[PDB]
This record gives C-alpha cells, sequence and structure tokens, in this order.
C-alpha cells in the first residue's frame, strides 16, 4: 500500500535496553546507531523519502558526543553507498568542534544523493526553532524586506530547520515513538500537527526492520 | 496529584449519532451534556483549566461547532456560573457569527469573576494560526519599538499566544485526551502542548464521562 512520505521518529530506550542485558548505558547508544542504519536502509529501499530522527550524564555526554564522529567512520560509507542523502537540523553552533566537523563531513560526503533523506535532530528543540524563526521575520520586517501582511503559515515554515528540506516532505506524515512513552517531547511540534501518531513498547536497539514495517502497516490502516 | 491542566479533543459525536440511528445533532447535544458532566467533575477532583476542541461534508460540521455556544449559554451556563466556574474562548473571534460572538462573551462576562476551574473553549482554533497570529503582533510592535527582536524569546511568544490570558504556570496542558480512537494532535496547542503527556482513547466523546476522566488522570499518575 502507500508507504509514508517522511517519517518522525524519537529514538528512546537505549538506557533500559542496556540495563536489561546487564551492559553499560554507552552500549545502548551504540546499538541505537546500529538500529539506525538498518532502519535508515529498510525505509529507503521501501520508498520512504525522509527520516528525521531525534535521540531522547558528564561522562555519558563525552561518549555521546563522540558518537557523530563514529557514524562518520563505521556507518555513513555504507549509507552513502546506499544513496541516502544526510542532513542535520537544530542549533548545530553548540556542538563541539570535532561533533561539527564529522557532521560536516557527512553532510558533503552524500549532498549529491537521490534517495532516502536522514535528517539528524541534534540540540533540537520545537519551540526554540519556532523562536529562532519567529525572531528572523520580525528582523526583516523591520529591515523592510518583508511586510507585516506577507506573515503567513507558509512563510513560517519556510524559517524553520526543516526548510532545506522539498517543500512537499517538510512535514512527517508519520511520528514513531519507541519505549512505550505517551508523549510529545518538543519534537517537531509544528511540523508534525496533524501527523500519525505510532507508539511501541520496543526499546530504540530493538527496532528493526520488521518493527518498521509494523509501524508502516498500522499507518495504512487508519485511513 | 491531579493535573493542573487537561486538553481536551472532543470527537466522535457524529460517530455516536449514526450508530444510534438517529441525526448528526442528536450526536452534538450529547456532547454538550458529556462536557458539562467533565466540566464539573474537573472542577469537584480541583483540575484548574480545561481546554476542549471540538473537532471531527465540511459545511456541515462548521455549522455545528459555531452553533455549540449558543445552545450551551441558555442550557448550561448557568449550572456552571453556579458551580464557580469560569468561561474563556480561545481561537479567531474576527470571522464568528453574530448571535455566537454574544453568546461567548455574555458566558466569558458572567464568569470573568469566578475563582474555580476555568473552561477554556477552542473554536475557530488553530495552533499554526495561533503561533501565525502571535508573529503579526510581534512584528507589529518591533516596528512600533515596543521590543527588540532580541527579545523574542520563548517566554516572550507565550505571552502572545491565545493561552495568554491564563496564569502562567497553568498556560501549558500537562495532559492531552483524545476521543474516537484516533491517534493525532490535529493542530491543538501545538507550542504549549510540547511536553504533554497523551492519553487516546477508543470511547466516543459523548459516552466519556466522571469515570472516564479519572480513568485518564490514573494513566496521567503511572507515568510518574
Amino acid at each position: 500500500t502507500q508507504v509514508p512520505a517522511h517519517i518522525g521518529i524519537i529514538m528512546d530506550g537505549n538506557g533500559r535496553w542496556a540495563k536489561k542485558r546487564m551492559q553499560p548505558r554507552v552500549f545502548g547508544h551504540k546499538a541505537g546507531m546500529e538500529a539506525l542504519q538498518t532502519v535508515t536502509k529498510a525505509a529507503n529501499k521501501l520508498g520512504v523519502k525522509v527520516i528525521t530522527v531525534y535521540a531522547f550524564p558528564d561522562q555519558e555526554v563525552k561518549f555521546i558526543m563522540n558518537l557523530p564522529v563514529e557514524f562518520y567512520d563505521n556507518y555513513v560509507p555504507e549509507l552513502h553507498a546506499n544513496n541516502v542523502k544526510i542532513q542535520m537540523i537544530g542549533e548545530t553552533d553548540r556542538l563541539p568542534k570535532q561533533t561539527f566537523e564529522a557532521l560536516t563531513k557527512a553532510e558533503e560526503l552524500t549532498k549529491n544523493n537521490t534517495g532516502l533523506i536522514l535528517n539528524f535532530a541534534l540540540n533540537y528543540g520545537g519551540r526554540a526553532e519556532i523562536t529562532q524563526a519567529l525572531k528572523l521575520i520580525s528582523q526583516d520586517v523591520l529591515d523592510a524586506k518583508i511586510n507585516p501582511g506577507d506573515i503567513t503559515e507558509e512563510l513560517i515554515g519556510n524559517y524553520l530547520f526543516t526548510q532545506h528540506l522539498p517543500k512537499d516532505l517538510r512535514d512527517p506524515d508519520l511520528i514513531i515513538r519507541t519505549s512505550g512513552e505517551l508523549r510529545l517531547s518538543n519534537f517537531l511540534p509544528w511540523q508534525g500537527a496533524y501527523s500519525e501518531l505510532y507508539f511501541t513498547d520496543t526499546l530504540w536497539p530493538d527496532f528493526d526492520e520488521a518493527a518498521l514495517q509494523e509501524a508502516i502497516l498500522a499507518y495504512n490502516r487508519r485511513h
């Protein structure tokens, strides 16, 4: 049937997964990377146009900010060979030098690719995305580039971080949340306003191609 | 352990009426009874705010949503006033009919001093539209030099949304309920609900009562 063109995913449950396997939380994030690799390849083959993914303590953040570097070295080449285009959204200026540079190389490597767009939401917050959009628009109105009569929902959409996606694919058709949490977490509040929501108890590192197909199957049974 | 602000998407009125071989109008009158029951019960339990959204031949659906506050004023608001419930509307007023605008304002003016539960009606409401209208007002205040673009923060935007009239600690729903089995938010409080707990039930809105409200509050407490 109809495959949803844009899927949002809140990758929850890496810590619980690792605890369940009696391993450090760091092992869970590593397995979370594997799950993303599997899901990204499967969705690309099934014909999904976009996946926007969202990751959810002192020494943990050091290991977590090294994951984009690890992503670039051990996963990005295979994704690039699968014709996957890699982008990021969020306040990426806050990220460390090594992290921003690994992600930039992944963007540059894959920028000509014509398959699925893998969109990393990093240092991302919905309200903050909207806030900065409403700031830039107000600056442009103060500088007379745009009129206050030109302020519309379409204009706001052009100033969000999802602006770089193709116009018809900016808004998720489906938002998947793992690990049993029935809540929003400030992920794509604007873009996801009309999205089908799907909730599963399965933990993110166990979310595989079969779990993706079950989510896509649930989406088709809606309408 | 009661959530202070509960959002409610009231869906399933049409399905409820068609199941009983009755006209669609019958379903919406039963929907107003459900709202009365839920409003009274929530007020009793100590809920501070409920924001309600009537959502579901689109020309037919618009007539029922706009007829709501006229009938609600005549048949239900007096009892809510006696129960110390404050009534407020969020959404766009400019495009309302005359009889509807008068019925909403009479309901507001009647109940404006009440110190119990705030019943917040979302009528002619859209989240994206609300945020867009907030920008228009912020943009105009930047041109008038009342504020700088640098002053535009998350807290400022909150003061320009339709929920600004609620107290600052109660503006955002802690829980959002949707009836009729649909797993969507349908453009309801996208900003304000960004961190809300969600509760979905297959129950149709006219069957949603005090008991269903308490089952929802129970589920909310199991999250903590």
